[PDB]
Parts: C-alpha cells; sequence; structure tokens
C-alpha cells in the first residue's frame, strides 16, 4: 500500500492494445487490428532522417529548443498560416511534442485542474479519459450514435443529440475534446456541428480541444473544417497535429498543439518538467517533410492531397468484402478506419468459449484464433456504462498493402462459403 | 481567470534551460553552457540510425512497444544485468523514456502522492523540485558544502551533514533522490556515503531514486558504484539512465528506468497516459549500439570505458585555466561539468546593467553578452531559501574540441585584461 499508485489514477487500466499485440503474435493473422501502413511511407522523409543522421553538422544530433525545433516550428507556421488564414508565430503559438499524445497530454494537464469538468464523444480515442482523471477532472461523455441501420452507411449517420450536448455544458465545463476526423468512425464534422459546439464554447467560456491528427485524409467529396477558424474561436481553440499521421511515420512520435500564445503558456510549463525537448534528427526530417510539401502545395502529387485517393480505393474495397460477409460497414468520410456492425454474424458464430465481459472482445478473438483475421473492439473506446452502444461492432484498418487486403476478403469468403 | 495554470502548476517559472538556451540563440556565444558534445559522437551509433531509416523492414519506422522496443530492452536487460549481478527482466523491469527526463517525470508522478514528502540533495539537477511539486510533494532539501577553502578543491569535498541528513528522515518520507556521478559538481558517491542513504532508507522504509545518467563518466582512481546493488536495496531503488549522455546523442532523447517489478508498474501507468511509446528508429539505434559495446566491455575502444579518458584530459586543462584567471574552481570526480567560484573577480565584472535578482545570473549573462562565453548560473540548482549559496559560483561544461576549450582559456585570458 505504501507504493501502490497515488490516487489520482484511481481507474486505471491497462490499454486493449497489449492484448490484442499479445493475441497477434501467438496466432500470428492478417492483422487489420494495426493503426498503421503495412508498407513503406513515402521515401524523401525516410531519406531526411538517414541525412541528419549522417549530417556533417555535429550539433543534428544534440539538444535543441525546447518548444519546437526551430526549423521544425518555422514549416509548421508556414503550413498552417496559410490553412488557418492568420499568422501563426512559430516562438509562441506552436508547441512541437512527443507525438499528438503528449500533446494531448500537456493540454489536459495545463487546462484541467480538479473537478472541472471535461467533455468527451464517445466512442473516444483511448488517452482522452484516463488523462482527464489522471488531472483530476471530471469527464462528461456522450456517444455518437447511427440514426440508421442496415446495410449501408456513412459516418456522417452518427451523430450527437443536440439536446443531450446542450445540457452538459454549464458554468463548471472547463474543456471539450473533439476528435476529426474521428477515430475511430472516420466522421467528419461538417460546418453545422463544428457551428453547434463553437456556440456552446462562447456561451460558457469553454476551451475547445481539437484533435485534428487525421486532417489531411478527407474523402471526396467531403472536406476538412478546422473550428479554430469559427468565429471567436481561435481564442479558445487548441488544435493538435501529428507527423506520424501526416506523413505516415508513426514509429517518430513527434506532434504539436497550435492556439494563442495565453493558451500555449499552460502546455509549456507541463512539457518543460515532463520531457523538456523532443528529438533533434527527427524533428529535422520533418522540418524537410514540410519543406518538401510546402513547394508543391495546390499540386495533385502532394502527400496531403494524394494520400486521400491513396486510401479511398482500400476504403471502398473494404466496405465492400464486409458487407458481402454479412456486416453493415460505417464508410468513413476521412481516415483509415472502419467500423463495422457484425450482430447479424451472432447466430453463425461460436463465442461459447471465449470469456471476455463484453461481445466485441469474444467475436474479434474468436475471429483471430477461428479463421484467422484480427480487428479491435470498439467497446474498449466508450464509458463503462456505454459500452453496450459498441459491442455489435469491430474496427479494422484499410491502411494496407492491396494483397493483404485481398486476403482478408476472401478468408472472410471462404468463411461465409461454407456458413 | 478560468484559464489559469491549475493549483498543482501554480507559481511555475521557466527553467534555465528555455532561458538561457535561448541566451545561447541570442548573442551567439561559446558555449560552455547546456551539456553536450560540440563534436561528433560514436560512428556506429550514428550509423545504426541512418540504416534504421533505410531500413526495407516496413515495422522500423512504425509504432514499437508501448513499455520499450523489445531489442532495446533485451539489451538494457544484458548489460545492467551483469552490472547489478542480477537478473533483471527487460519485459518487466525496464522501462524506455523520451530521456532520463520522462524516466524522472514517470517515477515521481508514479510514486509521489500529495503530502508524500521527497529528499532533494542540493545542488540538485533542476527539475526535482517542480516535479515533485507538480505531483503534489513536499520537498526537503540538504546542501552539499564543501569542507576546505583552498586550493583547489575536489567535489569529494562536497559533504552532507550526516545528523542533518538523518533528521530529514520521517513516517511521511516517501522518496529521497540521489544523483551520482552528481550535476553540476562531478561528485561521485563512496561506499559510505551511499551506505549512509542505503540504512536510512532500509530504516524508513524509503524509495531511492539513483539518477545515474553519466555513470560511464567517473575519472580515475574514482568508481561508480549503484545503489541498488547494496543489500537489501533493489527491493526500494528505481536507477535511471540515458543514452543521451551513455552515447553522447543528447538530441536523441532516450532514456531508462530499471528496477523491481513492483515500483516499475507504477512507472508504466504514468509512460502509458503521457507518450504511450518513444521513437522506434532511435531506439533501435541505440540497441544496436549495445549490442556493438557488449561485444567488449573491457576494451579501451569501448565508449563505456573511453570517455572518461577523453574527457579527463579536457577537465584537467579546464581546472587549470580556472584556477590560473582567479576563479576557485571543484575538480569533478566523474562527468563533465565544472564548478567555479569567482568572486574573487567581481571587482573585475559589471553586473549592474544586468535584470536578475541572483549575481550567478547576472554573471553568466553578462559573460554571454559581453565576452561571448556561456556558463550556467548554479543557484538554479538550489532551493528559493538557499539559493544565496551558487551566486558565488558558475557551471561550466569540458565537453569540446581542445581548439574550444582553448578558445575559452582565451577569452579568460584577454578578458582578465590588466584590470
Ligand atoms: C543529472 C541529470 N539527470 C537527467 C538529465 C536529463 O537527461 P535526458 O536524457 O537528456 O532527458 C540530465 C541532462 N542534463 C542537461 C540538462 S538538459 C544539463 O544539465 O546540462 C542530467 O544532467
Amino acid at each position: 500500500n505504501k507504493f501502490d499508485l497515488p490516487k489520482r489514477y484511481q481507474g486505471s487500466t491497462k490499454s486493449v492494445w497489449v492484448e490484442y499485440i499479445q493475441l497477434a503474435a501467438q496466432y500470428k493473422p492478417l492483422n487489420l487490428g494495426q493503426g498503421f501502413p503495412d508498407y513503406h511511407a513515402p521515401k524523401y522523409a525516410l531519406n531526411a532522417l538517414a541525412a541528419a543522421a549522417n549530417s556533417p553538422d555535429p550539433l543534428a544530433n544534440q539538444y535543441t529548443r525546447g518548444f519546437g525545433h526551430p526549423r521544425l516550428v518555422q514549416a509548421l507556421s508556414k503550413l498552417y498560416s496559410q490553412l488557418v488564414d492568420r499568422t501563426i508565430n512559430p516562438m509562441t503559438e506552436v508547441l512541437v511534442t512527443v507525438g499528438a499524445y503528449e500533446a494531448l497530454y500537456a493540454t489536459i494537464q495545463g487546462h484541467v485542474d480538479e473537478g472541472d469538468e471535461v467533455i468527451i464523444i464517445e466512442p473516444f480515442f483511448d488517452c482522452y479519459e484516463p488523462m482527464v482523471k489522471a488531472a483530476g477532472g471530471i469527464p462528461r461523455f456522450i456517444p455518437l450514435k447511427p440514426n440508421k441501420t442496415g446495410g449501408t452507411i456513412s459516418s456522417a449517420d452518427w451523430v450527437l443529440d443536440n439536446n443531450e450536448l446542450e445540457a452538459l455544458f454549464n458554468e463548471k465545463t472547463k474543456m471539450i475534446i473533439i476528435n476529426t476526423p474521428h477515430n475511430p468512425l472516420g466522421k467528419v464534422m461538417d460546418r453545422a456541428e463544428l457551428e453547434v459546439v463553437a456556440n456552446l464554447c462562447k456561451k460558457w467560456n469553454v476551451l475547445c480541444v481539437s484533435d485534428e491528427v487525421y486532417e489531411h485524409m478527407v474523402f471526396e467529396p467531403f472536406e476538412h473544417i478546422r473550428i479554430c477558424t469559427l468565429p471567436g474561436m481561435w481564442e479558445r481553440t487548441i488544435t493538435i497535429g501529428s507527423a506520424g499521421k501526416t506523413f505516415s511515420l508513426t514509429g517518430w512520435k513527434i506532434g504539436w498543439a497550435y492556439g494563442p500564445e495565453a493558451l500555449l503558456k499552460n502546455l509549456q510549463m507541463v512539457h518543460q518538467n515532463c520531457v523538456y525537448t523532443c528529438a533533434t534528427p527527427i524533428q529535422e526530417a520533418i522540418a524537410v517533410g514540410f519543406e518538401t510539401e510546402l513547394k508543391r502545395l495546390k499540386s495533385p502529387e502532394c502527400y496531403f492531397n494524394s494520400i486521400s485517393g491513396e486510401l479511398m480505393a482500400k476504403r471502398d474495397y473494404m466496405a465492400s468484402f464486409l458487407a458481402e460477409v454479412g456486416m453493415n460497414p460505417t464508410v468513413p468520410q476521412g481516415g483509415y478506419f472502419m467500423v463495422a456492425d457484425w450482430s447479424s454474424l451472432d447466430s453463425k458464430v461460436d463465442l461459447t468459449q471465449e470469456t471476455d465481459a463484453r461481445k466485441d472482445y469474444r467475436f474479434t478473438k474468436w475471429m483471430t484464433k477461428s479463421v484467422g483475421l484480427q480487428g479491435i473492439p470498439p467497446s474498449a473506446f466508450y464509458s463503462e456504462p456505454n459500452k453496450h452502444l459498441g459491442e455489435d461492432f469491430v474496427r479494422y484498418c484499410f491502411f494496407k498493402k492491396d494483397e493483404n487486403l485481398q486476403k482478408a476478403a476472401e478468408i472472410l469468403r471462404k468463411w461465409k462459403g461454407s456458413s
């Protein structure tokens, strides 16, 4: 008891991640659970890391500026200044962090004090709730729910109850966390939903935290819209991005938070006495990535532009083979995850020997063991009392080699064909 | 007022690093301030990061294991198992972190709760105090004090009051943090000194956090001795290392904590909801760097063995010109920093145009701007009540090319002028 966790980690769980990493190592299924590319990222980013390691400058591999590598943050402000259509100060309005993860951490620790209520949308990215709780905050959850059922559906169909949302704000609301494009639904919030959240933030003096890591992977004909761009919102928005999702190099763990300096000062105090600085040769390589892209921004071969169409064909392909097998897929407006409703297969599969509390866990582990195809359970992304809303579903990642996609389609075809 | 620093970050100011790194960026001095080499680190490690970037393995640049890169944790287990003369589980008893900075953070946040007292030896590495306060703990300081006044002196002369150490230990004491080799002094703790701490931790059931980043930098004839290897000490010690210091790649920001699984589980939990995981290619490169050195642990060519000999000459050179000039240098037993009392020279400097409240701050600023040589003020390593003890000193880094140690002697020699 003496050396037990401090109180502020009451509800403290292992991530669903570990146990599925262990299951995939044991049975070696066709793995649709990892939210990263089967195959290699754009070379030029990669080449830049090799160049920074090989650099003739002795300081390329020594400590860099704590709030962001200079060359890094100059490029960030260039890219974002054009997209948010104001000039972002690279030195005071941009903070570089150990992924979008540590950006989320600096923000939540910097702006959530004991008892502040933070509004979270379900299904949530996994870190959201434990970070709120560790900061002494109180989570307030509200789920996105399909406004239809059967085949045949879009991530725009998953919506909040507007009245519910409204009643969740009061003079105790410190913060709201919105994630768009949404993990794992793929829902890209349209102007009116953003407008809804914006109008509630202004009323209630709430800080909006905008997790825009999949900013660049919105599918035609949908469009990504930043909430820090809406009226009066700049002053009350921290927007978060990630190099790992921007350049498909998730093992690089560099991200950023941008916003007014008044909001960012809070992150800085947390950051300097948490990690202090980030890796120089990686930030250097990302700065050269951004510089390569900044030269050809309007151009189709810009990775920010190209990546949508690269994914879309796999998006469409997966939605097809999952519908073929008897699921109803939610077609994502953006990103690379797909949520599919498998419940009409529940009479065709034997979950008897599966011991998890939740049926999506049973189903997704049975599928690994029985036919060698791994997905992830969406109920791991809900607050205990709402877990029932994710049990009919499964999460698959389609950022995969065309041949591995085709193998998943026939593992499923041949499972159905007999049964 | 809504968006003020939360209570636990109340009275938070920018660190000396955010301030002096920005100072160094401004006036372009000879930088003997923050610790890093101004010349290349081992070529085998730099080559290993280039290879990891260029790897045909498409997992090389994607997420790795959250508690540490499998290949890395194994190498760290192989080495420290030899060094602690026991079998360290790479899986449960090692955590890779973002520098020793996060290893200290995940330790403090994982083991300090509201009202828990922590013993911090002055002058302390400046992160320790604000981290205990962010975790809700009460720091209790004790100064090390030189026992002779000429000269020149050794860092072994800087000693603790044994009665006044004992006094600090009570039922509320959760944690004591020792740093050996010591920053800023270079003090390596002998067996009596570590036994003195060890016995008191065993008597009051306290947790010893051993920050040993400079473990490979002990000069002859002194020796690095690990506190966890003392009797009954393993079950109550977390030992921290850093690849920035082991390999002289400070811009890599990779460190570790090893200790019993019971005490490490707390850390894993903090790491998990902070950054989640660390850079894959960097950890891969550090793993190969250990695999190289493991093959030759007793070779003069081994960097763990070569680096002392390399720094000792630089340390003797620096101690020589600092003394020569009028300063009273403390000659360090390990590491690459040197404290010198510069107060014999306050008639020979003009601090009247510096804004800082502490004299060593004014001193080190004036030197940077006026003569082009940067050091670091030691009062930044003292608790407020005892900052008067660091005012007369200056900390330099002798981890440089001879030509820049000469450039620095030449700056002091001419600045010594005739007045
Ligand atoms: C005693 C001690 N403990 C932990 C660290 C941090 O290591 P990282 O791996 O870089 O995070 C350092 C790094 N020293 C720099 C501060 S940035 C200096 O004082 O010159 C240290 O001296």
